[PDB]
């Protein structure tokens, strides 16, 4: 007595990325890297767990909150103390790879921080500037509770509650480039990662990965700002809401076209929320834009997909 | 007929449906001449979008565009606006303004991004701070433009450009923040059109209930205040499901899951908003796990419970 598995119908447009907080522009098939794909924001399983650092906020995605405590001089010189997105006290001991929302590539995230006083010294007062958070910092410890900004003023800014929101990425420019599928070190150097959502892959001949990609702001030079992710936001929190069991390993879906009501293209997509399709070579689609997928039926790892 | 419902969230994993950012908490408003009239947040609970009202979070208060002037003014920038998926903006169209423009007057604070096309140097990016004036005079959506201020006015192009909100303060000037207040989308000596309808409760005892948010203010005192009738979530629920609505009202509950418990009762309006029975300004202070559930279809005249 089985809940039905569905998808939201939703077009391109319509989509979120749900590693980095903007809209979804296009659908990409990737050759299979040599090194596997284990992102940690955008994960969540068919029947609606999320994993990883995902949550289900768009507006949380590559976000901090928390009090800036500290300053030191380095370049990362403002240490921000972490609580959840939702302003409760982190435990660094949770089954959690780090905060949810923490960004999982390597690079440098730039937006802006804003501040709020509380407490006895000019509650209410407010100030807000640019700032960049650096993946690879050695003060980028996430996981162990903290993260170390740069900002623009150093002369304002309060040992206060602060908020970073994101608005892109990029390289850093000094050899350190910006690499959506290396995972940053959530505890820092000589550490490694724990209660990792697991890497996926093809598991068929002549199958890839299917990619939805957004192209976000860079803040300089030349960077394409490709971010890709695994299902988009939306499906993700569809999935935590339905709770559909999943009857088999793989779920076939089908892009249709719902004027015409013709399947443009079928793919698999996996238990642990990811999509193949049948296809050899780097290929951005193109599709109509009314297109969208959807569940078709349970089917398993026999299951050979139509070329793409 | 399918059957209405809400989704089953939590404050904490609700979306401000007016500007980007997550709900804080709940607060009931005492009835006076302030008309609320918000165009973003906009949804009835058969799914019918309304006002400016579009389903990406990411998309509430940001616009995209190309930028392809510069005045001599505060508002120096001029930004032509695109649909904020890229696709041409129609000022025909039967809507106030492109859809997720700012609803309120004030200044909204984030920032600008440029990504190159064509023959000058394409690919190149750059980004900085910027603020959009919904009191100024070149705040014209509707027709298809707004003009930006921004911190670096000598690294900036006529190119393809995304503005990303942050948050929101009063001018420097003393024009003030003010929530309620529409801009006007076409500018001086206009008026605006195609507007989401105003809201008010409707029987006696009863008060809106609002989704309220604190958001990033750029320096002073200002609490940030952005209360929405329903939330992000609860709209993009609505268009997916598009149950029939049965009556003019549903009346919802908000429960406490871990005790099983009824906290209060309130009046989710076909048009999409919520009135509950108390009188006065209140902050609702509610347990953190709680959420609204779907109970029965009733009518206007339907008395609640007092909270
Ligand atoms: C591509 C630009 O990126 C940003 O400026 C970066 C800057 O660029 C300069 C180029 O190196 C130079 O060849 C010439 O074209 O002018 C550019 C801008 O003055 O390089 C510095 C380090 O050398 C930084 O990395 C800057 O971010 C952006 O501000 C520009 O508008 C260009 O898009
Ligand atoms: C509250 C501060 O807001 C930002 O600073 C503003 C600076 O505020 C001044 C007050 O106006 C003043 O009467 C008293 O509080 O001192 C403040 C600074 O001394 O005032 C200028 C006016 O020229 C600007 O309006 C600033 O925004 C912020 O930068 C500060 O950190 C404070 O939070
Ligand atoms: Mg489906
Ligand atoms: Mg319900």
């Amino acid at each position: 007595g089985s809940k039905p598995f569905s998808l939201p119908i939703l077009t391109l447009s319509e989509l979120t990325n749900s590693r980095f907080p903007v809209p979804i522009d296009s659908l990409f098939t990737a050759q299979n890297n040599v090194l596997q794909v284990q992102c940690q924001n955008g994960r969540c399983t068919l029947d609606g767990e999320l994993q990883g650092t995902t949550q289900l906020l768009p507006t949380g995605i590559c976000a901090f909150r928390g009090r800036v405590t500290a300053q030191i001089n380095q370049r990362d010189r403002w240490h921000m103390q972490l609580q959840n997105l939702n302003g409760t006290t982190y435990d660094p001991t949770d089954d959690v790879p780090a905060p949810l929302g923490t960004p999982d590539f390597k690079g440098v995230v730039f937006g802006m921080v804003s501040q709020r006083n509380v407490g006895n010294d000019a509650p209410g007062s407010t100030r807000a500037q640019q700032a960049w958070v650096s993946t690879y910092s050695p003060q980028f410890v996430p996981k162990l509770g903290s993260v170390n900004l740069r900002i623009s003023d150093n002369d304002d800014f309060q040992f206060q509650p602060t908020k970073f929101t994101p608005v892109g990425v990029n390289d850093d420019d000094d050899g350190h480039p910006f690499r959506q599928w290396e995972l940053p070190n959530y505890s820092g150097e000589l550490t490694l990662n724990m209660n990792l959502a697991p890497p996926v892959a093809p598991n068929f001949p002549g199958e890839q990965l299917l990619f939805f990609r957004s192209f976000v702001p860079c803040s300089g030079g030349y960077n394409q700002g490709i971010i890709d992710c695994l299902i988009p936001q939306e499906w993700i929190q569809h999935f935590y809401q339905e709770s559909a069991p999943s009857q088999s390993d793989v779920a076939l879906i089908r892009y249709v076209n719902p004027d015409t009501g013709r399947t443009l293209f079928e793919a698999k997509l996996h238990r642990s929320g990811y999509i193949t399709v049948a296809h050899s070579g780097d290929y951005p689609l193109v599709v109509p834009a009314n297109g969208h997928f959807r569940f078709d039926s349970w089917v398993n790892q026999f299951y050979s997909l139509a070329p793409m």
